């Protein structure tokens, strides 16, 4: 997250870190057994880390649970990033508590102008590289479809939206991938892609979760 703020320990209780020897992507806990992330974050041998603040220090609220299964969306295209969504099942159920909690799925799509919270452990500089240990947060609005399309001609599908600031300065970045965009208490986006971070006229692009709710529910119901 570029241009954000330190969230505070365990104030984003659905935020998880995906770890394969090291943090590599965010995700969002959606029930005691299942995490939402980006398909471009797929790999084997994922450990899900819940209850994290400083991802380099054991601080006492973590739960580390290995993935039993990953499911990439059936229509994911890695070239265009269309349908950039996967589900990860945990080998055992998380203990839910005030610091480790699921985030509700949307019941309708959010509109442009809606305020959202974006979070992660990704890069905090727009030029240069600096990775934070503790979780960073950014309040940002969803942008209109038309300004998203004009920012990225030929690249925005009906399964993507833009959020952030056309002026630049405040955006998600590398390492935030797969993490949440939550608006009015619902998971409306997943950190997906952008051309650099925090550049003018290049806002972040997010997977449009409300398009996927019936696939998420029926996948969970049979797996
Ligand atoms: N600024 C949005 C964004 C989201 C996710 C990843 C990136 N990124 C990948 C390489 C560099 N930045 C950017
Ligand atoms: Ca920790
Ligand atoms: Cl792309």
């Amino acid at each position: 997250i570029v241009g954000g703020y330190t969230c505070g320990a365990n104030t984003v209780p659905y935020q998880v870190s995906l770890n394969s020897g090291y943090h590599f992507c965010g995700g969002s806990l959606i029930n005691s057994q299942w995490v939402v992330s980006a398909a471009h974050c797929y790999k084997s041998g994922i450990q899900v880390r819940l209850g994290e603040d400083n991802i380099n220090v054991v601080e006492g609220n973590e739960q580390f649970i290995s993935a039993s299964k990953s499911i990439v969306h059936p229509s994911y295209n890695s070239n265009t990033l269309n349908n950039d969504i996967m589900l990860i099942k945990l080998k055992s159920a998380a203990s839910l508590n005030s610091r480790v909690a699921s985030i509700s799925l949307p019941t309708s799509c959010a509109s442009a102008g809606t305020q959202c919270l974006i979070s992660g452990w990704g890069n905090t500089k727009s030029s240069g590289t600096s990775y934070p240990d503790v979780l960073k947060c950014l309040k940002a609005p969803i942008l209109s479809d038309s300004s998203c399309k004009s920012a990225y001609p030929g690249q925005i599908t009906s399964n993507m939206f833009c959020a952030g600031y056309l002026e630049g300065g405040k955006d998600s970045c590398q390492g935030d991938s797969g993490g949440p965009v939550v608006c009015s208490g619902k998971l409306q986006g997943i950190v997906s892609w952008g051309s650099g971070c925090a550049q003018k006229n290049k806002p972040g692009v997010y997977t449009k979760v409300c398009n996927y709710v019936s696939w998420i529910k029926q996948t969970i119901a049979s797996n």
